[PDB]
């Protein structure tokens, strides 16, 4: 056993769903650092083009794709397939939308629920077929501890209810896969200092209370989430499926 | 403080989704014995004719409505209101359907998560909207062992997706209406003899892993399961908001 | 079944250790007005005393005795069989004490787990024994929200391990006997109005954020916890068996 | 960040319990591979002296004690700070005996919480006073898919009680040092191939029933563990705190 190297994706094909900004980008730039060729997979092209100007060499592919459009993600999939063996997926593409839940419009509900649960089996499904094929894959998916508990002060029922959706459907895929090779997990991040979190911050009323509910005081920052995602995408984890891990700063343990 | 009768729901209106058929409709004779009137609301005409027939004047209203749709389920809330202010709302429409990830049909994800997690949504924001307005109700949702655990060996991992979403749908509108009164609590239910389940036996396999897998080496009854969500419909569950109560058992023990 | 009798403890005897105050007195109160007989059990000989003479005609034996003194609760479940067989065990004596990991003196960590988790050990294999040989009995454990989560801001190591340890220790023992028809359940209070929590209540320091931390805005009262003592007890709890009930007004939902 | 190095702990010193053999001495081999220096504990050498022979340079100091001595303990520190300042600590000292509730003698069950509960709050107290007083240290306890379900067939209920005491004494401790910047995790393993556990072959009315409940269908290797201590341990996991992680083949999924 070489513990200097099992942290390591030397060899490695990964497509990363959210690649061009926040947390997939942030994990784009662990697992490049840690030997791993990407595919790219993001709806903003332009974020895509700064992802690929820092990660160079590591880029097999950029994929522009909406992770709600089925067919996408399975031409995704078989793009990615004909480059390189895909035996790494992250789904980091996820959206958040504030609502009270007696003023929620249908299509808030929908869109959130789309993006963050349907997209995420659509590519799940897309990519992790050839790896169940092969015997060898690993998942690392985005949940939250909002799959877990509920935020406050700030309301968003829909955000709460499809990361239940996230943690159960890593935990289904990780049970049907199990016996084929392939590991499936998430993480439940905290607060994560992204830009975009860290503008909602205008809102002290909002922020001061998030801080103060974290035992540690502060968000967490992207390399910390992406530093779990790399753990849980490499062999150092190769006894670790269907597993939830929070990286909250103890923002559960309250 | 009277024990005897805490767990009546004398006086209270609850309208119950999915009433014409196994839970539901079970859960319906145990709030009309325990003194409610009801508004019974299944997308079958003729098995709500059937239970009205059998609950007679213990109906207040009977909907024939698909609580998919948004639109008739917030018709159906302001149907009631006018027959009935309606204080408890039972979430129990609900579907099951097997298929495994790789082979799954997009309209059977998508048709698994508008039933069982959009449609209880609709339902919740319809008729608790006047619950949150007088400031006072209970909102018991069928979740599942499934939305903690994945069953085996079958698979449905849109089922497993959808019960982690019910119970964190559950908790999120328990977050956001505790301080205007309004109680929502979810039911996480083992095996139950009823059609959705008595139909897979039907692969010979499958019921005796089930058994084997549960302690008190049975299914439940649905009154079983009628009884604790008359316990979280009642006053007696006054201090009981966001739990998730495993009615399975003991399967989630092991 | 019958919905209108299906929460009463007729024809049974329950023993209580804590009955003498509290949670405890509130639950012999409960199952008294349920139809239960009673057994006593409490360190305190003038607190049971007091007990008894409120509880009256239901009261079958009171034993003064300590939890901690194993050899202790196989006489009182002895004393008590020859009395009348024990259907109902409850397990609500226990303590907090408020202490700083670094300050904390060893006999303080010993006598904190030595009566919330050795204690419903020697009680439940003492009075479990016969429920065991007649094949049938329900216990319902004090757990708390501190098995689940930690309290702030105050710290009490000692408890949240002890609490940890009764969610286990009910759930071990209900896997063990559910074969022989005994159920094992917890309850997991919040915050409650007792002896117990009186003088931290008079500390705002503590005690506001005690209730900013908890979505119902206030403490239960005790006979929120004991009508949930009766459930669990109960024959409407017949599918119940190693779960861990949430009592806390949603504190642990945030 | 650089995520190179960010799994590395070269300029540590950990001190690991149960370091003589099983999981705690393949942390040792994990931590001396990744640049840190060890503190050796356990009860009886060797144990320590073949692990000083294997571990060469890296061994700091070995210590002789008992963890259910809380004198030994606090000494223990106390000569470790003498040759280097204890950065992390790894709670491996760990025993399970094999009893029936009802056959259960008072010393078995007081054993077994001495060694897995008492004696992990003993090591954390001493060793984490330092750590405390400087600002920084991560401590990695040993818990178990034991403190979160039931183990079968065999019973143990002393185990389960034991570590969910260990899940909940982490969370407590991470709650209240997570200011002081001490960060607290346990690892929750499904079954291990320790020679210990291997010799359960041997028994297949236990061994395939453990194989048949685990996804993965085998046994972790305590690399596998141990890769999972080493990450908790390491500046890659600077953002968890209070968090159980499962690593267990997915056996707590089902
Ligand atoms: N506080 C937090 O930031 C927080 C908390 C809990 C969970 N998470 C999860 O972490 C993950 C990463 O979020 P982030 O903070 O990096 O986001 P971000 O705001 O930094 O960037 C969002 C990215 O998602 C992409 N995206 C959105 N919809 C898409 C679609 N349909 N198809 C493809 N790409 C799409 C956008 O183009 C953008 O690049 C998400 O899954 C999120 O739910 C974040
Ligand atoms: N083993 C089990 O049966 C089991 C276990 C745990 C949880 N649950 C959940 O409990 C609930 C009750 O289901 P059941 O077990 O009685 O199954 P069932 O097949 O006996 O009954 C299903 C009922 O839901 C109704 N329904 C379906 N779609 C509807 C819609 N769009 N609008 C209105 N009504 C609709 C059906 O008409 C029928 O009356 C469901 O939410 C289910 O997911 C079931
Ligand atoms: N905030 C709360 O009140 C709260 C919240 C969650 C859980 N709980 C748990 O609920 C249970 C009851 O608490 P309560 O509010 O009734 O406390 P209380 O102090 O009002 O009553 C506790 C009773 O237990 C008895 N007792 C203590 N040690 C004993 C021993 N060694 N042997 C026999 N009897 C003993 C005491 O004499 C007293 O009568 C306990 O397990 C407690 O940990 C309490
Ligand atoms: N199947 C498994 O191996 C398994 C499963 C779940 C959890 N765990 C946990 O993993 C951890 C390590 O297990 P392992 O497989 O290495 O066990 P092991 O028996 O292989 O080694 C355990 C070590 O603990 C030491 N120890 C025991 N009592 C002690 C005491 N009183 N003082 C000092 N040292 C003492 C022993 O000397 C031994 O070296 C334990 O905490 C255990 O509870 C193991
Ligand atoms: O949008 C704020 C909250 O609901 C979480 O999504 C954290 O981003
Ligand atoms: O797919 C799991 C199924 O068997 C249950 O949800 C219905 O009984
Ligand atoms: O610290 C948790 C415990 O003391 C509570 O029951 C409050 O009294
Ligand atoms: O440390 C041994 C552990 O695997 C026990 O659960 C065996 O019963
Ligand atoms: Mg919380
Ligand atoms: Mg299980």
């Amino acid at each position: 056993m070489d513990y200097r190297t099992v942290f390591r994706l030397d060899g490695a094909c990964a497509a990363v769903t959210g690649a061009g900004s926040g947390i997939g980008l942030e994990i784009c730039r662990a697992f490049a650092a840690s030997g791993a060729r990407l595919i790219l997979i993001d709806r903003e092209a332009a974020a895509l083009d700064r992802a690929a100007q820092e990660l160079g060499a590591a880029v097999a592919a950029r994929i522009v794709a909406d992770v709600t459009d089925a067919e996408a993600m399975t031409a995704a999939a078989a793009e990615a397939e004909a480059v390189a063996p895909v035996s790494i997926l992250v789904n980091s593409a996820g959206i958040a939308r504030l609502h009270d839940a007696l003023e929620t419009d249908d299509a808030t509900w929908r869109q959130v629920m789309a993006v963050n649960v349907d997209g995420m089996f659509w590519a799940s499904r897309a990519f992790g077929r050839a790896m169940v094929a092969r015997g060898a894959g690993a998942i690392v998916n985005l949940g939250s501890m909002s799959g877990t508990i509920v935020n406050r002060p700030q309301f968003a029922s829909s955000y709460m209810a499809s990361k239940g959706a996230v943690h159960q459907l890593t935990r289904a895929l990780a049970a049907e896969w199990a016996g084929r090779g392939v590991r499936v997990n998430a993480l439940a991040p905290g607060y994560v200092a992204t830009e975009m979190t860290l503008k909602m911050r205008e809102r002290p009323e909002l922020f001061e209370t998030w801080l103060d509910m974290t035992p540690m005081g502060r968000c967490g920052e992207p390399s910390e989430i992406a530093a779990a995602a790399l753990f849980l995408a490499s062999p150092a984890a190769s006894y670790v499926t269907g597993a939830i891990l929070a990286v909250d700063g103890g923002y559960t343990v309250w």
